[PDB]
Formats: C-alpha cells, structure tokens, sequence
C-alpha cells in the first residue's frame, strides 16, 4: 500500500512528499533539492524534485534517462537511489517525480577552500573507482567537474549525475571541444586529470574564456598534436584550425607541477594525453603506483550490464511518461544496513 503524503510550499515551488521525510529544507537548484530527515532510516537525505519532468519529448526522455541511470547505480563512489516516489495514484494523473538520495553536504568545488597529497590521493582514487564501475556499464559521464563530486565530512566521495547551481568547458576533453562525434570513455579521465591538477595546485588547470581559448590553453601545456593524432581527424575544418595554430611543444609536467608528488605528476601525464586512444583508462589508473596505499583489485567492482537501447528510440511524450511511471512503480528499496 501507498503511504501518507503531505504538502508544503518552499522555494516559491511546492512539494508533496511522504510522511517519512521530515524537515525539508532547500539547498538550491533540471530541478531543486531539499535536505531532509528520513524517519525510516535515521539518516539525512536529499530529495530532488524534477522541474517539469514531462514538458517536451526531450524533457520526458531526460527524466526517464535519469531514473534508469540512478536506479542502476549500486556502488559506494557513485550516487544511488534511496527512494523514488510521486504524489500520483494513477498513470493518468502522474505528473511529478521526486528523487531521494543520501545527503553528503559539500561538493569538491566548494571544499577546494589546496589539500594534502594523501587527500587528493584518496579523493581521486575514489573518483577513479567510481568511473571504473560507470565505465564498465558502457556509460560515459561527459560532465565530470568539481560540483558533480559530492564529499561528506568523512572525505567520502560520490559521483553525482547533476550538481548544485565554474564552467563546464574547463574540464572537457579537447576532442569534445572539437565536436568529435566519436569520443570514448576517457573523456572522463581527462576531466579527472583536470580536477586532480586543481586539487594539487589550488588553480584551475585550463581557465579558458571560451571554446577557442579553452583549446589554446590545453595545447600550451600538452603540445600541438603530433602527426600520429593529426591523421585521425576526419574533419577538414578542425584539421585546418589546429594545423594553422603555432606549434607549441609539450611542456615538462615536473616543471609545471613543481613539488607535487612525482607519482601524481606521472599520473597527470598519463591522463592529460591529447590522443584519446592512448589516455589511461579508469581501470588502469587505479593500478597506478600513486594509489598503492588505496588500490585493492578484489574490492573495485564493475556494474551489471545497462540497457541503453532506449537512447535510440524516438517516442511520444506520453510514451516516455509511462515508461518512467513503470520505473517508479517497479522500484525496489535497497536493503537498510
Ligand atoms: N583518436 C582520436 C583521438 C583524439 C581526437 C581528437 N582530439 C585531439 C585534440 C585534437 N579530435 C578528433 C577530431 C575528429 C573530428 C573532428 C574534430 C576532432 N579526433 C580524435 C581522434
Ligand atoms: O542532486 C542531488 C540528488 C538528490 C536526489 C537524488 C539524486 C541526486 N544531490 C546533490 C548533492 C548532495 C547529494 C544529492
């Protein structure tokens, strides 16, 4: 049977949540989030209410994608669904989607207020372990950045799908910047590299003002593409653009990252590689020496397979609406431990 819902008004917007969640308290805005108390488990949680989940076909797909992705994530360094619920009693009236997950307080972006090498080691290690699991499901995150990294006071880290209301572009792989349709998983590794760099130094590696500037700054550090990468660019335009640029030499990373752990610097070298067929993977980075005190092959799991064939379907608004509803209805709480 269904539980007792109860109603209140909040950030101008309205919230009809179950009895079980108490003391809602907005933390800021795709949707807005409340910190609340979960009387069933005793823990503080975040309740995200989706804004306009079914406003267009693209919203309806996005809303479904997000539910599928969250329902699939079962791993310590990746955000999982505690609960999904709606005020609606039937498909016909189904209109609002709420998502519940563990509260974690802060995000890397705002905890950056320069860490020690043990900390960045533990922080990046946990990201990589998260990416292992995500990547093993054929899922790419694409927008890895500080605000999408949630960290409790235990220094425990979880990859968020979407974070609090700092540019996207600063952490994007150059091939995504050049609009390559065919990028692999290691666009996320690039992001990690940029984040690690920011923790070790306290400075955004590539603070570009736009997508041209952004690429400028990247090539300064990592050099213009050699001929081996040059020949993989299937686009006259791009090829013209960078082959027209001034030939920058690949800087020495131990000169730029002075007095960082030379193991840290090694890893950064292996992550900020221009050519994405050569970038270290999440799985291979975990075995890097830099994480020797954390690395445990027996405790770095992979995900169950994830069906994303839905990504290719062109479906009616009411069809995505109803697939979501099925996902809400078929939801199994994780065990309470
Ligand atoms: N195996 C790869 C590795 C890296 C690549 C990359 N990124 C490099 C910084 C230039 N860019 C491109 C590409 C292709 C078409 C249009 C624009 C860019 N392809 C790449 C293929
Ligand atoms: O955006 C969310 C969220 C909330 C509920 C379900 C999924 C993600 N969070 C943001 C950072 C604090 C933890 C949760």
């Amino acid at each position: 049977e269904r539980p007792t819902f109860y109603r209140q008004e909040l950030n101008k917007t309205i919230w009809e949540v179950p009895e079980r969640y108490q003391n809602l308290s907005p933390v800021g805005s795709y949707g807005s989030v409340c910190a609340a108390f979960d009387t069933k488990t005793g823990l503080r949680v975040a309740v995200k209410k989706l804004s306009r989940p079914f406003q267009s076909i693209i919203h309806a797909k996005r809303t479904y994608r997000e539910l599928r992705l969250l329902k699939h994530m079962k791993h310590e360094n990746v955000i999982g669904l505690l609960d999904v619920f709606t005020p609606a009693r039937s498909l016909e009236e189904f209109n609002d989607v709420y998502l519940v997950t563990h509260l974690m307080g802060a995000d890397l972006n705002n905890i950056v207020k320069k860490l020690t090498d043990d900390h960045v080691q533990f922080l990046i290690y946990q990201i990589l372990r998260g990416l292992k699991y995500i990547h093993s499901a054929d899922i790419i995150h694409r927008d890895l950045k500080p605000s999408n990294l949630a960290v409790n006071e235990d220094c425990e880290l979880k990859i968020l799908d979407f974070g609090l209301a700092v540019a996207t572009r600063w952490y994007r792989a150059p091939e995504i910047m050049l609009n390559w349709m065919h990028y692999n998983q290691t666009v996320d590794i690039w992001s990690v590299g940029c984040i690690m760099a920011e923790l070790l130094t306290g400075r955004t590696l590539f603070p570009g003002t736009d997508h041209i500037d952004q690429l400028k700054l990247i090539l300064r550090l990592v050099g213009t593409p050699g001929a081996e990468l040059l020949k993989k660019i299937s686009s006259e335009s791009a090829r013209n653009y960078i082959q027209s640029l001034t030939q920058m030499p690949k800087m020495n990373f131990a000169n730029v990252f002075i007095g960082a752990n030379p193991l840290a610097v090694d890893l950064l070298e292996k992550m900020l590689v221009l050519d994405s067929d050569k970038r270290i993977t999440a799985a291979q980075a975990l075995a890097h020496a830099y994480f020797a005190q954390y690395h445990d092959p027996d405790d770095e799991p992979v995900a169950d397979p994830y069906d994303q064939s839905f990504e290719s379907r062109d479906l009616l608004i009411d069809e995505w609406k109803s697939l979501t509803y099925d996902e809400v209805i078929s939801f199994v709480p994780p065990p309470l431990d």
